[PDB]
């Protein structure tokens, strides 16, 4: 792939834009969670600050390429998912907020970065791999909490998953053409997401059979 080509730099502006905004929103999400899970306020605030650092790292990746990131477009694609999160926050639905940011968004980030890594430029590759090392800490928090409460939350989790997964699938469809132009296979990226996200649901308490069902539902 030619990093100087028009097709690459245009698609890159948009994928980098989504990454930058998404990391931004992950920061905002953890801060909202911190102010509703007082027991782990310090921890959640550190995780949020981690997201801040991820955002500025990816800001630098685009500046290394000399591409301006399309932040307006990213703000637009993220609005349905962020609203859904803002609605759960507003009703004190900390469980559903944790599934959205902590499992769904985190697993999408991991899937995306896994597929970007082998086609990333030499500046971006180390940074990307380090960011990937951080996201397990984010996943473990959400998995631990949700596991501890599995019994009270299970139904609410299944339901928020059904609401949320479609929004992230719409984002992916929108971005699939750009992902191809920067060397990511959006089909294989989605597959990786599915594997990761099933591992996460398992890890909470869902039966392997139930994990697959809840996903396939959301697919169809
Ligand atoms: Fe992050
Ligand atoms: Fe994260």
């Amino acid at each position: 792939l030619d990093f100087a080509s028009a097709a690459y730099r245009e698609a890159y502006s948009r994928i980098n834009g989504v990454v930058i905004v998404g990391e931004g929103l992950a920061n905002r999400h953890f801060q909202m969670l911190a102010r509703r899970i007082p027991a782990d306020r310090d921890e959640l605030q550190r995780l949020g600050r981690m997201e801040g650092d991820h955002a500025s790292a990816f800001v630098g990746c685009g500046r290394n390429l000399g591409v301006v990131a399309d932040l307006p477009l990213a703000r637009r694609l993220f609005q349905p998912l962020h609203d859904l999160f803002k609605r759960h926050d507003h009703d004190g639905n900390r469980a559903e907020c944790l599934v959205i940011q902590g499992l769904i968004v985190e697993c999408f980030a991991v899937a995306a970065y896994r597929h970007y890594l082998p086609v990333a430029d030499a500046y971006a590759r180390p940074i990307t791999a380090a960011v990937m090392n951080d996201e397990s800490e984010h996943l473990d928090y959400a998995e631990t909490w949700l596991q501890r409460h599995f019994d009270q939350v299970k139904a609410r989790v299944s339901a928020v998953v059904v609401e949320a997964l479609p929004l992230t699938l719409a984002m992916l469809q929108s971005l699939a053409a750009d992902m191809r132009q920067i060397g990511m296979d959006p089909v294989e990226t989605l597959a990786s997401f599915s594997e990761l996200f099933r591992e996460a649901l398992e890890s909470v308490g869902f039966e392997a059979v139930e994990a697959r069902r809840l996903l396939m539902r959301a697919a169809a």
